[PDB]
């Protein structure tokens, strides 16, 4: 049945969503989930030995392509990940539940681990275009949520300090921040990002606090990394040209690949 | 006609739902209305006398029990208190007029006093687990309003003076706080939560600011009191267990419950 | 189609409004528009020549009188003006797509200029009933946007520092601030108000930024003037009665008025 539709159980969607990966991808249960978001597109690419490639459409729940990979750790052993094909924002209007039904899915496919990447503006003059940005917590400013009824669940810790430590091995350069999330899909005004900065947050973007409230009510552990696409509105007197921001995403594409195969063994 | 359809007047679903309330309960008019909040289930119990209990869903607008008890006043006059069942959240995902329809049908019953209670998370750590609290006015963080046009409506003063003070001749040590409404259902994070105390809130909580402005539209005098369930989260060093909150939240059964019954007979 | 049937293209439905409007007033493009916010009603009376005057209802994805003015230049030259009858409010419920139909109308015929203008709460106590203010920037807190897609557009100079100066020609007194949009329609409380100025604030309103944003990614300069109706909540030790409002509304006219003729001439 249709995720649009309310009398429709989510996560009985989620449900089939899994059961198809498994049947499509010979792998009965995956162990981690990646959400690539803006920059990352080819942060995968090193993640191991693709294993199957799923016609995402195909998927009940969703409407290009889902990854199944073998990531192998240094020790020989593997674990599987499940490279989410595509994304589907808040300001699609398509419902929160089209929104989070990635990261639902990976959790019926038993993917305790998540990963969620995207891209963001920066207020620290400190991260430049560029910068990959551990998320240490975050604030929804959507006003909205991805629960439906009387679910309480508790965000003390939405993001693992477990995971964030395994990502400081990797790097321990990586700096952390509070990233806040608006409904997009426009951009902020120089007095809307004084706010964001007066609110408490380091970053803002248009992604993934609905996402990981959804994951941590699935239950599982999630890393957030934020790839720091330029300085926001008004931060910097000398702001980059469209052209150099892009060029700087560019850039950033090899490390930021490599970070991410390297925490992924762990 | 269902409070669903923008056709509909949910005004005349509440004069609908107030002669249902009228002819159930032989009670012709109503003096004033309480809403029990988590935490306040027992609170009406030392009121008086129930006269009648509607179950609510027979009730027209609604969809447990209604009821209607009458208050001995020091003077030995009576007044009727209407004591809402359900009550109906945002994150139900029904409709604002769902949520303040209890509140539209109270004011069709005649009352003039609605007093509204809910239990909140805090953010003064001298208001420990089991704190009741007068609230002194509000910020409604939903980005939704329970008024449908120009209807232009002032809320210079939601939390009336007389009401509070009337509270505190019956208890003169209950503080006073500005309540934040988030959406939820969700539990804010720990940068949400110095996020709330940034704009000015004292507590945290998922309903009653939409009641009251629905409340002051009809003309009610509005009295808010919340019942901290626990410290909001990052907010005290040392976290209290759920037996400690839960054991707190019951020891308050007593005293809110008198503070009511007294606060009714005025 | 109906604007808000979601596959319809509100872009094409600006379309074929430009059309109508063009045909039906004989003026092939505009070259600038104006939105008559509260207060500004009959402050177009001096910008010039009326050459025609369509009922609004009239034009395609619309539902009093919208107007094409000849504007005379100091060269001699001549400007058209399309001044838009109505203009619908994010609360009435219609829909984003109908609160900035208005402005994607006035853009497909051809303008590149837009006068948005309200009326608003001021919190600067300097800025007392019948101030005039000019938009400096603006925080949209209704988590809302008009844009329905990738549609990545920079709003790092909403209000163009261009028609600020020549605001500036015109009348050097004028004080900028900054705007913030509430979904309304019910006003602030005192801490809401407290809260918007901790978050940047000089001005409350229910309109304008969604409209702004719109323009912004059409293409257009943005030109926002307030009209403080009064003092936000709580601002004022001594507030104003309603009739002491109104009054000083009024007394504005004259002025505003002049202003906008002025302007427009530029
Ligand atoms: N809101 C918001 N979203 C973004 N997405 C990206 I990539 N950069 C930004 C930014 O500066 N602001
Ligand atoms: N938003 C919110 N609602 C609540 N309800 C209760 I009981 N405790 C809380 C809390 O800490 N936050
Ligand atoms: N939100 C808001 N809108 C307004 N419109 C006018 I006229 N005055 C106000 C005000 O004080 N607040
Ligand atoms: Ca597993």
């Amino acid at each position: 049945p249709p995720l649009d539709d309310p009398a429709t159980d989510p996560f009985l969607v989620a449900r089939a969503a899994a059961d198809h990966i498994a049947q499509a991808t010979g792998v009965e249960g995956h162990d981690m989930a990646l959400v690539l978001g803006s920059g990352w597109g080819g942060a995968a690419e090193l993640l191991g030995e693709v294993v199957a490639e799923v016609p995402t459409h195909e998927i009940p729940g969703f409407s290009s392509v889902t990854r199944s990979i073998r990531v192998e750790r240094a020790d020989g052993s593997v674990r599987h990940a499940l490279v989410l094909g595509s994304r589907t924002h808040l300001y699609e209007g398509k419902g929160v539940r089209a929104v989070v039904h990635g990261v639902r899915t990976a959790a019926a496919t038993g993917a305790e681990t998540l990963i969620l990447t995207n891209g963001c503006g920066g207020l620290n003059q400190e991260w430049g275009a560029g910068t990959p940005v551990l998320l240490s917590d975050h604030i929804n400013l959507t006003a909205r949520s991805p629960l439906e009824g009387p679910t309480f669940v508790d965000l003390t810790d939405v993001y693992s300090p477990r995971l964030r430590e395994l990502a400081h091995r990797v790097d321990p350069t990586l700096p952390e921040g509070v990233y806040a999330q608006f409904p997009g899909p426009h951009y902020e005004t120089p007095a809307e990002v004084r706010m964001a900065g007066i609110l408490g947050a380091d970053l803002v973007g248009m992604s993934t606090t609905l996402e990981a409230i959804a994951a941590r009510h699935c239950g599982l552990e999630v890393l957030g990394v934020s790839l720091v696409t330029n300085l926001a509105a008004g931060i910097s007197p000398t702001p980059l040209s469209h052209a150099e921001v892009i060029e700087a995403g560019q850039a950033a594409g090899p490390r930021i690949s490599a970070l991410l195969a390297d925490i992924a063994k762990r």
